[PDB]
């Protein structure tokens, strides 16, 4: 596809906005705060392997990618025309919202004074993972796991086996080019399995960062003044195939730890996107 | 006026205004008495914990809230509006955290020796300048938290209904405006990125329980408030809104590790210019 | 006086001055004897703790204070004034903190072995250059602190009244000028961002109890002192004021974990030019 | 290709090539079986310790080695040479470290509860792109270390003599070239700054035992390979050499705290252009 | 003194490279790996004060400055060599990934885990100049009893015991870095009041278990030109290189004895001829 001039005139530039809620493990329903809804925004209690050969994590303990497909206004009455128009994503203002909520240290988590069961309710700490992507097609994913022996459920999550129809091999602990997918569904692709594929994603921009550890302080910045440029080295942004715009993210802040056997629950926060798009002539 | 035209020139077309906003960590400014509660001013009262998974009832004086002030600008009225161009802002008093001679939990607890443990832990710094109140989006750790009905503005104050599970993520129904000082808890109310077209805000968060506080201060740094089109916040009816919160962490007492939030005041010096509008 | 005109040119229109400011951590320069107290020079004396929630009286020699110097510039005299354009400044001696062979609390307390624990903890670095004394704003951890009435300048020295609860936040009445070396405690007195129009200051704070100290030093870094209008500090009566504090942390003794503050000296090389004024 | 001339223009004068290099932490790619050792691929085998000050014999499968690949470029032949202009490189799979549901040493060892401790500790990230093998300089912690003679390339492999005490600092005799994947230990062999005129390398090291691993990844970052004269690596005989190591830290088992190194693969996309040379 | 135009023509630019090995305490000889050579690149075991008034560190426990004076091509309106830029790198941080030795183990309860890697206080300084690096003395404790022979200390220069002012800035306590492996880094610091003809760059990170951090690349150039566009000028065609690169300590299994670790530093200096008057 040959990229030409920018389209000018009325309605040649648009802005669209969306929020993507986190997918930490507990689904949005049931809504009742006594039936599981109290865990929404969190995972359920992380369950551990029982031996070196028996690692069966429950689906509601595994954070998954958030995604949304936004439909843009149709540009072309006739797709057989020599020159067409496409929506081009120029820039995005993105923000992770709600870090202030982590200042709640008055709850019933493991307390900081364990002798007297006093102090404060230990705040969310530990491993953090923040990735976002904006593209004109689904985010391309590359599988890679800690342990190819992990017995993921066959129903309820998309894993390497879901794609290949075969058990994971040892190569899946490093880069196995066979283990590929596309982020085409919200709350289904575990982030411990599926990574942005650097060998593809020519029409997507992604930005990720990881900080590990168990008690690591979470850090976050937020402003409405920061614009992320989406143009490539040739001045071209993601081009929206069939007017579809794909937003993908995950924003893990760490864990809270309960007073019962140090059970951990992942915490995620929602992410806002405001994308500026312009019309581009293409051949 | 929504259409922004040329900058106004001539006598008194530019103005500077300055203000300090004191922190609102939980203890109110009065009683002033250093025996009857005033000794906690600049701090929260001792943080009280939930008694079970379903019983979390924090006291109002344990919850840091947003600071805000609405400043009146010179009378003006093709109309003119005041436009905020830039701000010099500074959090004052970090040197006071070098007081390690007090009666906090000591660093050597066996012998009651060492130094008085200085302020440490979770830190939160946000400031905003706009031409209308800061737009707020509610999001909480726990939708079951039983906040007081009087003395604080919470999600239930706005919706007239109990919080729902969606309030633990982004629920577009849970919105407010920062229109009162010392009333909106920072654990509930966040800058709304979907609004605030006429406000600039800047925030950062560092968590943990014993994290060293970090702060820089200088009178040489200017924050530009102009947007991508070169236009700053425009002051509706000549009102300028300043908002902030500056939490440095907690001190911990010698009695059951009781934690008190510490906040510090923020200085603002805002430069404004008159703008023609239609 | 107030109107700033062109730069002066010709013979001796530019000058450079250099000075070092030694730290003022609590022990004075005298007595010099290494067995009568002089061995603590560059350090505070042992930090003394409050005996109750209402009895906190730190000794003056345990409180770090601001360093300052007023330097006389060449005589002058429309009128001319000296203008400070830039400064090269450096904190010297961080390599001395690599002495881990002393008699501090050892890293293996089971066998009393390992190394002598190096200086760690809270760090505070501020410097200023101006044409008049640094303007100070008081703010304390605890308005009940019983600072000594002799040998130190505190809020009560200025107001002639006991501190009030507002002194734990921003109280505009509690102001002073840094006009004496080794007299203004850094846990009380902060650069005032509401004044200091003729001074530039730069500060940073890192808290905690065991935080690793960090420092960079080079002779290749120039700090520009010109304001947004291209005008540096103007030296009133040909006096240049240098102010600083550079706290590296504490060392800890083998006797009940007694802490001593450590400070380091700061070098200043200021470039000045003559300015025509009206 | 000593004298560098103009860039070649016209059809097929620019090319891009991509490759991934898998880590070489110690366990080879085969046997593939997940019950015969294949379950350790991407990791080292369990690190074995010295039995005394004079007996340090690490097993080859416990020692991370350099990854490398030689890529063949399009045939070319005033001659032409391929010139590497820039590279986009990324370390893939940091999200996999969010698996804390396995059978590692648990976070609560008192009750054997909590989560499976994630990978932590020392991290080492180096990559290089050149027109010939990466030049290596030997330097070790301990010249007395008894490395295996077969299966690894060590200083003794090169010199045919035991290591000397100078091998613990810079000994210019101890040099090699990175000409084989999975053979040169990263604890022995470092990029040689005195050579590598036709290679660019970029390395960083973070030590410690429980240090949190940190990684950024994006497809938007380009690394320029051009030198100060605007010339990138020139590919001798149309061969492009890629080299790397990406150690994330260790996992720790529930059996005597046995540590296993973890490595991650690195992606490279190199842009190359034809250059006239004489 | 008066700096004129750059010199043009054949051989008007030159490049010199050198490596400076660390001077952590154990000298290069004896070379034998059973007679002390096994500590080369390290200090010997740090020895502690026995009282508040008795602190006597052994010379081989004290890291000292590395330095080299390099001879430049003969020259002689006169000409001088001018140092324009330097590429510098600390080599061997990968060696700190050896956690298979006999250090204090990470699991001390069972004596298992890994051999604890080098951690703690780190100090990285380098300098390039046309004369010896000017040094300013400043110590933790003016009562420290350094050896009179084998190290250059404040007493070596002044001929008198240290005074309390030596714990802060005492202008009397000055020296020049004119010898390799002799000037303790805990005593001697770059003097910001001198060094008009040298550029130096230093950083310090303290603590006892702090993770060491290091970056290395052959793509980074440090400019040596001052604010007027003039680099260090080499007096008598001598170029001075100075450095120290301390990575932390290793800790043994015997009473937590600490040994400092240093790494070597590479320098590649670009110089040009300058007309001077
Ligand atoms: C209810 C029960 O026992 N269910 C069994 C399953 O165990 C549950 O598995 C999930 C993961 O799928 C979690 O680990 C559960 O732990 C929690 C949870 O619900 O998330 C952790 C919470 O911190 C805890 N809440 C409180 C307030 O203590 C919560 C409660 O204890 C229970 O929800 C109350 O009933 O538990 C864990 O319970 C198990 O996966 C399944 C398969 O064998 O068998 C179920 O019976
Ligand atoms: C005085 C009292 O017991 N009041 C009861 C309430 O308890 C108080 O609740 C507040 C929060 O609203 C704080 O947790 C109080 O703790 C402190 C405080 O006043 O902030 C913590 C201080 O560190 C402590 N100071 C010292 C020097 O010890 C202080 C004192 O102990 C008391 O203030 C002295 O009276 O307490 C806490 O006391 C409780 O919320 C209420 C139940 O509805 O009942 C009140 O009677
Ligand atoms: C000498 C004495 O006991 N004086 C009493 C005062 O106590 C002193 O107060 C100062 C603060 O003003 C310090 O805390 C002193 O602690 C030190 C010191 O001199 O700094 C701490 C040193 O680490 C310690 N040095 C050694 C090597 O042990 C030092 C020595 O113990 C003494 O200096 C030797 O005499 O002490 C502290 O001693 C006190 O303020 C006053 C009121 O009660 O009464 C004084 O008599
Ligand atoms: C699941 C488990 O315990 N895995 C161990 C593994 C097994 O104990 C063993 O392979 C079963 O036969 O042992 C590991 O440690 C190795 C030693 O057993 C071997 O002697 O030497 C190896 C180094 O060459 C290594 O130290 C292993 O196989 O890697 C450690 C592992 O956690
Ligand atoms: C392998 C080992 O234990 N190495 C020790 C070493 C030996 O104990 C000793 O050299 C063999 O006799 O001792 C070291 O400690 C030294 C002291 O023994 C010596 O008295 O003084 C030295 C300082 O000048 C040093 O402290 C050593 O030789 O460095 C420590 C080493 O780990």
């Amino acid at each position: 596809m040959e990229v030409l001039d920018l389209v000018t005139g009325p309605d040649s530039v648009t802005e669209i906005e969306a929020f993507l809620n986190p997918r930490m493990g507990q689904p949005p329903t049931p809504e009742s705060l006594t039936e599981g809804g109290q865990y929404y925004g969190w995972s359920r209690g992380i369950n551990l392997a029982t031996s070196d050969t028996e690692d069966s994590p429950e689906n509601n303990t595994l954070p998954t990618w958030s995604m949304a497909k936004l439909q843009l206004p149709m540009l072309n009455e006739d797709l057989t025309c020599d020159t067409l128009q496409m929506w081009e994503a120029v820039s995005v203002k993105t923000e992770v919202v709600g870090s202030g909520s982590l200042l709640d240290v008055h709850g019933f988590n493991k307390p900081t004074d364990t002798v007297n069961t006093k102090g404060i309710s230990t705040p969310v700490e530990g491993s953090q993972y923040h990735v976002f992507a904006v593209g004109g097609e689904p985010l391309d994913l590359q599988g890679l796991v800690t342990d190819a022996r992990t017995k993921y459920k066959e129903e309820g999550v998309v894993t390497i086996k879901t794609i290949t129809k075969k058990d994971m091999v040892n190569k899946d602990q490093v880069l196995n080019p066979i283990s590929k997918a596309k982020l085409d569904k919200d709350g289904m692709y575990p982030v411990e399995i599926w990574h942005p594929d650097p060998a593809k994603n020519e029409n997507t921009r992604y930005f990720g960062n990881y900080t590990g550890g168990t008690t690591t302080p979470p850090v976050l910045q937020f402003t409405n003044t920061l614009t992320t440029v989406l143009l490539d080295e040739n001045g071209v942004g993601p081009l929206c195939k069939g007017e579809g715009l794909y937003l993908s993210c995950v924003d893990i802040m760490g864990w809270r730890v309960t007073r019962n056997y140090d059970v951990h629950h992942w915490r995620g926060l929602p992410r806002y996107f405001k994308i500026t798009l312009r019309k581009r002539w293409v051949k």
